[PDB]
């Protein structure tokens, strides 16, 4: 997710009747022509087209090649100038919305702590920190939500929440 | 054992998405720029990242360069202040950070003296010197902290400080 949206690009103003394979061939050819590939082979793994709203997403094999492809904004395909942008959920600062959850009762397991977090929406990452010697929870965890706009809702809802004997600390892990 | 883990360091708070090669290149460059390298060639042989828990272990070519690199604690790498620590099973040789505590009131018992010391962190060794025949205190003690980093904090917090009519002396016992 955090690097997932870091490997896709929005493409607007696509030619009528274009196929996903044709778009893929075009962008791979352009990457090779521009000397923008960081390895042999094909930087674009997949494309998904919405015919009716005339846009597509490209999926790249690497974060650096995705960034390189931003240079193609305005490129001509079948006589039309393509609009190239980041996905709206692109994170320019990776990990900016990772949360630290502290003050967890030390008997709670992964699933139980997740059940607390997922009241606000699905998670893309979670881990509960445990003492590797004993397997015992150290009483803190980290997570990231699928929808990064839920992060501040979750902090507002959970930070300072009394959880039996303990008071939660929920903040950006930073 | 006593001589284990002498050429590795824990690095926490690493940049989200960072590669092992990028971390390696960064530390090797810093060793060079910072004047901590002690011979031609790369001091860092390898970096092993745990992506789920956001830490790395650096593997060094030498014992002395590992020690040197501890000075990088807190260095900012791609926006993140790195946490640099010894491996948990690394231990200095016994008595390396033994402390002498002088100027104690002689009516205070072992546990009462220990209380002042344990406020800084747990002890792995302690003894209050007493007259064997009578069992009464000679007003000085020795100790060693579990965490060797605590040693300088105890010295800073207690050395030269007023305790009753006496000024405390807290110093490394050799």
């Amino acid at each position: 997710g955090p690097l997932g949206s870091a490997r896709r690009l929005y493409v607007g103003n696509i030619p009528f009747g274009i196929t996903e394979e044709a778009m893929m061939d075009f962008f791979n050819a352009q990457m090779r022509l521009g000397g923008l590939t960081q390895a042999p082979g094909n930087p674009v793994l997949a494309v998904q087209i919405n015919q009716d709203k005339n846009f597509a997403f490209l999926e790249f094999r690497s974060v650096d090649e995705t960034t390189q492809a931003m240079a193609f904004d305005g490129i001509i395909f079948q006589g039309q100038s393509l609009k190239i942008r980041r996905p709206h959920d692109y994170q320019p600062l990776p990990g900016a919305h990772k949360l630290f959850i502290g003050g967890l009762p030390n008997y709670l397991n992964d699933d139980q702590v997740k059940e607390l977090l997922t009241s606000f929406g699905p998670l893309k990452a979670f881990n509960l920190v445990k003492d590797s010697a004993t397997g015992l929870s150290k009483g803190y965890a980290f997570c990231e939500y699928v929808d990064i706009n839920v992060t501040d809702q979750a902090i507002a809802g959970l930070n300072g929440m009394q959880l039996g004997d303990k008071k939660l600390l929920v903040q950006r892990a930073s």
